[PDB]
């Protein structure tokens, strides 16, 4: 398993945690020196567990699908909570054995979580304090605030593992929460498209078959057309397969 403790945390310990999470995910090699995730996996081996503890030391354990870095659900005390989607129902057959299972009233999809939370990612502050609050919400399972808590946790763990830029954004917000940058949102939105295009580029002299539009540090549209881009060389850390 991997773990992150907010108590005693620093930029250094957070980066160690994100690095450990990246290292915990199996590969079928690399493409342009970027880890390629597995296309398929079986049973319990399809998951890695991530223990998260708040400032007060209260802990939850989150299950991640290694094929796509999607969060499946989590365990607190003797109760597990899984997203309402087939891949998470599958996960419930293999992890947190012996727990009492609760099916959440939403899938782990951003659109569904945002509808459930009554607010879009763009307006939800992120940072170490936001992570603390999110863990607390899930620890007590406040059903009215859980969707928002998942939105914070997903971005602070999975999205951060996928993009060095997002890891940096969380680090900027260690002391004071802030809503995600437009760049953060675009990278999250385009992860699967970037993953696809980078793999196609291998046999196309490094050129994407279809451009991918990201946003920069000022929200300006930037069209990514080849593997020379900084998004490919010094940002993306995991490719969907
Ligand atoms: C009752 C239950 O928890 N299982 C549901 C399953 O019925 C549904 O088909 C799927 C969405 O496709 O999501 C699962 O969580
Ligand atoms: C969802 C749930 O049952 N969470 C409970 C929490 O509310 C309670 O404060 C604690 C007591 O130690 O046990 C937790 O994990």
């Amino acid at each position: 398993d991997v773990s992150f403790s907010l108590s005693g945390s620093s930029s250094t310990s957070y980066s160690k945690f994100i690095g450990a999470l990246r290292k915990a995910l199996p590969s079928n090699g690399t493409v342009y020196n970027i880890t390629l995730l597995l296309s398929s996996a079986s049973g319990a081996s399809r998951y890695t567990l991530m223990k998260l503890s708040n400032y007060d030391g209260k802990a939850i354990t989150v299950a991640i699908d290694v094929t796509n870095v999607y969060i499946m659900g989590y365990l607190v005390n003797s109760t597990s909570y899984f997203f309402n989607e087939s891949d998470a129902k599958l996960a419930s057959q293999y992890v947190f054995a012996g727990s009492t299972i609760v099916t959440l009233p939403y899938s782990g999809n951003y659109e569904k979580l945002q509808t459930a939370a009554g607010k879009i990612r763009e307006k939800i502050p992120l940072g170490f304090p936001a992570l603390d609050s999110a863990i607390t919400t899930l620890f007590h399972y406040d059903s009215t605030a859980a969707a928002a808590a998942f939105l914070v946790i997903i971005q602070t763990t999975a999205e951060s593992s996928r993009f060095k830029y997002i890891e940096g954004q969380i680090i900027m917000r260690i002391s004071k929460n802030g809503v995600p940058s437009l760049a953060t949102i675009s990278l999250e939105n385009e992860w699967s498209a970037l993953s696809k295009q980078i793999q196609l580029a291998q046999t196309n002299n490094g050129t994407f078959k279809t451009p991918v539009v990201i946003m920069d540090a000022g929200g300006q549209r930037v069209e990514i057309g080849n593997v020379g881009s900084k998004v490919v060389t010094k940002n993306i850390q995991l490719l969907l397969n």
